[PDB]
């Protein structure tokens, strides 16, 4: 049916930046709504970024002019360039994308910002 595999994650330092990337296979991103969700240890997933077919992205508040979430139509590629990272955007990214009824999950990549002055 539909996969989708996250991949760009590891290990950066406070205030550096990060590229994520989500491939779909068996869907275009471009028909239909993504969304990236972070989730750190014991906490509920919470949404970072999301599209719509037309284009229309939207961020939470807690990574509004830092983050970017763009969409390759050709490539059927999303990426999350992250910049000015904190230490509190340390989680696993899961990309998501719904598709009618249906929604489909990677299993998301871990992202590590180390403490300011770690060191």
């Amino acid at each position: 049916q539909v996969q989708l595999q996250e991949s760009g994650g590891g290990l950066v330092q406070a205030g550096g930046s990060l590229r994520l990337s989500c491939a779909a296979s068996g869907s275009r991103f471009s028909s239909n709504t993504m969304t990236w969700y972070r989730q750190a240890p014991g906490k509920q997933r919470e949404w970072v970024a999301t599209m719509r077919s037309i284009g229309t992205t939207r961020y939470a508040s807690s990574v509004e002019g830092r983050f970017t979430l763009s969409r390759d139509n050709a490539k059927n590629t999303v990426y999350l360039q992250m910049n000015s990272l904190k230490p509190e955007d340390t989680a696993v990214y899961y990309c998501n994308l719904r598709r009618g009824g249906g929604i489909y999950w990677g299993q998301g990549t871990q992202v590590t910002v180390s403490s300011h002055h770690h060191h």
